[PDB]
């Protein structure tokens, strides 16, 4: 402001509308999952005319024009292509599908529609409108203070929500099933593994499948395996990780460490470092969750990231840059450690004692 | 549908980066709620975080959830981050950017208010129901949410007209810088008219701006039914379908927008005859958005198109280059020139 240029002062202007109007970007993705578009397409085998497409969805003739305004946006941000002969004015645009659109055909393996759904529920999304009273309250998550409730009980009272939360619990087994697949230099040489905080098993499966030699002790509280059946390779072990983990050549936390302060996650690192390094044997710590780095990633990427740390901070969780890794694994007593790629917000990290 | 994983991937990241889009808004929102440019700005220096929390006095256990939205807002151009005095030793600064500039209120160019308003909650959310929305003849996006247009709802309750009132007031600032930076358009003008002016407060800041002007405000009978104007500044009623007052130059800003192209076309050769009477030769004004791919930089396409939606909820219709070239063609004028105006309108000239 002070004694700007004007076209500095109104460039800042259009930053701060694009950021005020942000949540646009999100309810026009959700009016596309609610309008079923990215199946009409697929199921149209080509490329689909405004025209037909707006026929098939029924609109009518006064919002014609708005389906466009809509479509163009969602193009524009890598929904859809839109296909056009240029120097043909009297023929329609066309529709085709992205990848990232094909990721919301309802029906499909990795289908991310269910997840979106969810997180634009009208009551969990509205929450964030109230982020000061929930900074001024000790310990309660922006859920407990803005509904009265944690999404536990937000689940238990609202059916459609749950319907969507166990398809995306289901889709995103898929993908992780397919981020397996390439870190078979990671898994390849392991004769067994212990999943910490393994939950039902579902990620000890998918393991297992995958690498049809290793063992899996789908390792968790004892009420979170209480009956549960392991089979082949595939067995439960109730316990706490914070007293003793069950020894392995390897060790995997995915997803467990962002829900632990600094101190919580160093004690756990250092009962599964123990758990790999008895019998006189010396394996490794596996560790698959988000890693935060400026300098490494594309600005994009660590955008999200940053997007990421904020809303699992709703929840009293934390996402970690690097340096805060090397903290922990230095604090824990480890040697050394390596960084890769697992899916596209998550990395897998090999820990050495 | 076989994609390679890293392709898959990048998608799943786009996905989630528009799916919590809307958490771009709301910490935003918050940063405004707490004061945090104000706080900046009064402090006259880039301010450490632990100082930030102890003004603002945050909860212990909600200091790293500040930290982490201040960074996010950093990184979406809000602040600026400064790095501590010592290696290893983490204590970082805010300093303000020409973004959050704008959000330090009592200052002449605030647009928090702008910000308070589209993010009213009850607002907002019409933005849920698009769906029902696209299937509903000619209603608007708030009447089909809300039950009724935007001005019955501010009728039936008042207390958001202070909100209202004072957003409008933000961009009326906008208008006026704006108008300021353009010298080269009113050169020469001894008087102009503004088509569809309404009460007159764009009149006014001509007219304030070039004293040497004379404005008048032409609308509707009953929208300056009542109006009184300056020395400079007249008002006249009629129907601009009809009839345009003659002067050296016609206004249109934010009017062009809200008609087909076939009324505009209709309003176009009016505007034309206003100016190209008495053997003279003016020129039309249009101050709207000017959509071009092709010229604009990446992000403020992003926003004109991101605009294109929201304007249309209340069934306006924005403009690409192309588009406006076209209805200026059938209007019968020879040729126009489009200028920087504000952050999202532009202002053509337009000549017959
Ligand atoms: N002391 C403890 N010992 C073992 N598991 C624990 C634990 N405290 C919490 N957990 C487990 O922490 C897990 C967090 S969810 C972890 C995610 C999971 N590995 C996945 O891939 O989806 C839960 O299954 C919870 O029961
Ligand atoms: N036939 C007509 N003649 C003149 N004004 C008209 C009109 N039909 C609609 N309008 C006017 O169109 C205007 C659209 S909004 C005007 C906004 C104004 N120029 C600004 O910059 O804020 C309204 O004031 C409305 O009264
Ligand atoms: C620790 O794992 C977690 C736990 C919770 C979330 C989470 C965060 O923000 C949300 C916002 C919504 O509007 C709706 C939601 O449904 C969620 C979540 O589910 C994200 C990661
Ligand atoms: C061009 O004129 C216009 C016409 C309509 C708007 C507009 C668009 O989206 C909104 C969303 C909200 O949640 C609240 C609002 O209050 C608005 C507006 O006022 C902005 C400028
Ligand atoms: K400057
Ligand atoms: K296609
Ligand atoms: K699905
Ligand atoms: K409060
Ligand atoms: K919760
Ligand atoms: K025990
Ligand atoms: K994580
Ligand atoms: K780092
Ligand atoms: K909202
Ligand atoms: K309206
Ligand atoms: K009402
Ligand atoms: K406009
Ligand atoms: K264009």
């Amino acid at each position: 402001i002070n004694n700007r240029k004007p076209s500095e002062i109104f460039k800042a202007q259009a930053l701060l509308y694009k950021n005020m109007y942000a949540f646009v970007d999100s309810m026009s993705l959700k009016w596309s999952i609610e309008m079923n578009i990215p199946n009409i397409i697929h199921n149209h085998g080509k490329p689909i005319t405004l025209s037909n497409l707006v026929s098939i969805l029924q609109i009518p003739s006064t919002k014609v024009d708005n389906v466009q305004r809509l479509m163009r946006y969602l193009a524009h941000n890598g929904f859809f292509e839109i296909i056009t002969n240029q120097e043909l004015e009297n023929e329609e645009e066309a529709y085709a599908l992205t990848v990232a659109s094909e990721l919301l055909v309802k029906g499909t393996e990795l289908c991310l529609a269910p997840m979106v759904e969810c997180v634009l529920d009208p009551t969990l999304s509205t929450s964030f409108h109230n982020l000061k009273k929930w900074v001024y309250e000790e310990d309660l998550t922006l859920f407990a203070v803005n509904l009265g409730c944690d999404l536990w009980e937000f689940l238990n009272k609202n059916p459609e929500y749950n319907t969507l939360y166990n398809d995306a619990l289901a889709s995103d087994s898929k993908m992780i099933n397919l981020a397996m697949k390439d870190c078979n230099l990671v898994f390849e040489g392991l004769e067994s593994i212990v999943d910490v905080g393994g939950g039902n098993g579902t990620t000890g499966k998918i393991i297992c499948e995958t690498f049809p030699k290793l063992t899996c002790v789908v390792f968790d509280r004892p009420k979170v395996v209480e009956n549960l059946c392991g089979s082949n390779n595939l067995t439960y072990v109730g316990g706490d990780m914070f007293i003793s983990v069950p020894k392995a050549d390897a060790v995997l936390l995915k997803a467990v460490l962002h829900d632990w302060t600094d101190k919580d996650c160093i004690k756990i690192l250092k009962k599964c470092k123990e758990a790999v390094t008895s019998d006189g044997k010396r394996g490794k710590v596996i560790v698959i969750d988000m890693v935060i780095n400026e300098k490494k990633d594309e600005n994009q990427l660590t955008q999200i990231k940053l997007l990421m740390n904020v809303t699992i901070s709703c929840v009293n969780g934390k996402e970690r840059n690097e340096e805060e890794w090397k903290k922990l694994f230095i604090e824990a007593g480890f040697q050394d450690y390596k960084i890769s790629p697992f899916t596209g917000l998550m990395s897998l990290i090999e820990i050495y004692p």
